[PDB]
C-alpha cells in the first residue's frame, strides 16, 4: 500500500499549481525513494520533472512501484479544500481505481477525505538525465519571476546573454527594447541578494516568454532558482523544494 | 412620519441584504410594532429567504401601521454600498409612501449622506408561519460550514447531509471522484468559536443543491455560529442568529 | 541633452496611472523648468495638467527645449517594471528618436534598461493663468473619490454645493436621489478627515460623474484633494504631487 503524509498540505498545492497550465494528465511514479513525475507540455516545447523526496513525508510507505495517472485540474480543485497549514495524508490500495487524500486539521476536530478516480496514462522513456551545462545561474527566485513578467509585457521571447561579467535578459518589441542585467555577487551575507554565475563558456539563447512566466509560478516553492544553460540542450530551470526538486526543460527558439 | 428604525452600526442592514441580492431581487419589508421582517422566495421558487429584525434592536423604533414596501435589492445594495459599516443608519418613511429614506451617519467625521429610494408595489399573500418540528438540530461555526459547502461545490452541485447520534457527514460525488467532511460534536473548555453541538431525535440523510448553500453562507459575516435543522419530508433550515433576531434559509431536499 | 532622476519610481507610475485612462498619446514637455504634460481627453471634454518641478528631481539636465511623444499604454507596461522604491533614470538626447528608462534597485541591486520608441505629436495648447475661483475646497482625496464613486451608481450627473460652512454633493437618478453633506471642519488630531474652505462666494454647480471619477485616479497620489469653482470657469481638480502638481480640469454643466 501507499501511504505519504505531509505536515503542511501547501508545499503539494503550490507544486500542483505550477504544473497545471503545461501539463493536466500525467502520471505520478511513486517508490521507495518517493514520488516523481516526469511530463511534456501539451505542445511538446517544455517537460516538467518534479521529485517529491521520501524523507519530506513523515511517514511514507511505498510498497510497490506504481504509477497513478491523474488529471491535474481534478487535483487541483480538491486541493483547494486544503488549507496550507492542514495535514495532509495520500493513501493507496495495491489496486490504482483510485488516490485517497485526507486533510486534517490541527485545530479544528474536522477531517476531510477525498477519492480521486485514477485514469490510465503511458509515460515516455524519456529524455534527458544528465546534460553537462557550460553556464549556471543561482539567482533570487523572485526576481527571477519579475525579470520574466517585466519582459513579457514588451515581447513573446527573450535573449539570455551570460558571460563572465554577468548575466542579461534581453528582449524588442514594436513597442521598443528592455534589458535586466544581473551581476555575480556573493556572501552579501543576506542571501534574498545573491547571485552565483558557473561559466565555463559564454552562451547567448533565445527562449519564449509564455513558458517562463508559467515556470516562475514556482516561485512560492523556492527563495532561490537554478538556471542551466548550453546550446543543443534545452534550458534547465530547477527549484528547491528542500526534500526535492521541480525542474523546467525549455527548447530554445534560437 | 410613519416609520422611523436606526440602527447602531449600519454593517448589520448591510450584510443581510449583500447575503440575500444574489437570491432575491424584488421582495417586501413588512413593516409592524414588532420590527421589520422579509419574507420573499428564491427567482426560481426553490430556495426562501426569513429575515427578522425585531424592534428592540432599534432606537428608536416608530411604525404607525403595518406597511408593505417593495424594494429592489440591487437598488438597495447599490445605496448600501455609500454606508460604512460603523456609520449610524437610519431609515425613514412617510405614510404610505412613493419611497424610502436612509440616512448615514458617520460617528467621527462630520460627514451625514442621505438617500431616497423609489419603492416598488409587489404582493406576497398567505403566508405561514410554519413552526417546524425537525428531527436533527446543528449548531456549527458558520466559517466552517462555508468552506465545508464551497470545499465540496469544486467536486459536484450537489451534497448529502447526513446527521446521526455519532455526527454529521456531508457527502459529495462529481465526475472527479467523491469528497466527505465528517464534524464531531465538540466542547470548549479552550476556544467556544470552534463547538459543534448536535441535537437528534433520530438520523437524517437529505440531498441539496450546493449552489444555493454557497449563496447562504454569504450570511457568514452576520454570525460566528450557524444552526442547520433538517427532518424528512421538510426543507433544510439554516438560519444565521442577528442579534435579535435572525436570518433564515430554507432549502427543499433534492429528489 | 535630457537627463532626470527620480528618487522613487512610485510617483511616475502613478502619476501615468491617473492620466492613461483619459489621455493616451501626449507629449512631455521639457525645459529647465521641469516636465509639463497638458492634453484633453479623448472625448474633448476634459484637460489634464501635470507639472513635475525640475526641483524634484536630482539631479536634473535639459539643454534644449524638447517634446517627447509617448504611448502612456506602452510606458504603462515599462512601469510596470519599476518597484515603487526603485531609482528610475529619464535619459534622452536633444534629437530624439526614442527615450531611454533606466531603473536602478536600492535592495536587489539590478539594473533594467528600457528603450521606448517616440512617437510624432504635434505641440499646442490654450491658454491657463492666474484664475480667481468664487470658492476653493480642500478635503481629503480618499473621501472625495468614495463621493463620486457612490453617486455615479446612482447618476451621472452630481451637483456640488458650496458654502462657508461645508459642501454638499446632491445626486439624482432613475432609482432615487443621494446626497452627501460634508462639514468645514479642521483637527490636527486627524489630518485625514480635515476640510478647509475658502470662499468668496457661495457656488452651486453640476458635472458628469464620469469624468470626477477617473479624476479620482489620481487618488494614489496624495491624501488631500483640491477643488475649485466658479460659475464662468471649469472645475479645477488639483493633487498635489510634492515637486508640483497634478491638474484636471472640468467645464460645468449650464
Amino acid at each position: 500500500m501507499l501511504e505519504a503524509r505531509l505536515e503542511q498540505a501547501s508545499l503539494l498545492k503550490r507544486v500542483v499549481d505550477a504544473i497545471k497550465d503545461l501539463v493536466q494528465d500525467c502520471n505520478f511514479d511513486c517508490n521507495d525513494s518517493g514520488i516523481a513525475l516526469q511530463a511534456m507540455d501539451n505542445s511538446h516545447v517544455a517537460l516538467v520533472s518534479m521529485l517529491l523526496k521520501a524523507e519530506g513525508f513523515s511517514p511514507y510507505r511505498c510498497d510497490r512501484n506504481i504509477a497513478l495517472g491523474i488529471n491535474l485540474v481534478s487535483l487541483t480543485k480538491v486541493l483547494r479544500a486544503a488549507q496550507n497549514e492542514d495535514i495532509l495524508t495520500l493513501k493507496a490500495d495495491d489496486s490504482p481505481d483510485a488516490v485517497n487524500l485526507m486533510f486534517e486539521s490541527a485545530e479544528t476536530d474536522r477531517i476531510s477525505e477525498y477519492d480521486i478516480k485514477l485514469m490510465d496514462i503511458d509515460q515516455e522513456h524519456l529524455a534527458i538525465p544528465e546534460t553537462e551545462y557550460a553556464a549556471t545561474v543561482e539567482m533570487p527566485s523572485a526576481e527571477f519571476q519579475r525579470i520574466c513578467r517585466d519582459l513579457n509585457a514588451l515581447s513573446e521571447s527573450v535573449v539570455i546573454e551570460a558571460t563572465k561579467e554577468g548575466v542579461k535578459f534581453s528582449c524588442q518589441g514594436d513597442i521598443g527594447s528592455g534589458s535586466v542585467t544581473i551581476r555575480q555577487h556573493t556572501s552579501v551575507d543576506k542571501p534574498e541578494q545573491n547571485v552565483s554565475i558557473a561559466l565555463s563558456e559564454p552562451v547567448a539563447l533565445t527562449f519564449s516568454l509564455k513558458y517562463l512566466v508559467n515556470f516562475c509560478k514556482a516561485t512560492s516553492l523556492s527563495s532561490k532558482v537554478t538556471l542551466c544553460l548550453s546550446q543543443e540542450v534545452p534550458l534547465l530551470v530547477e527549484y528547491g523544494l528542500g526534500s526535492g526538486h521541480l525542474r523546467f526543460y525549455l527548447a530554445p527558439k534560437i
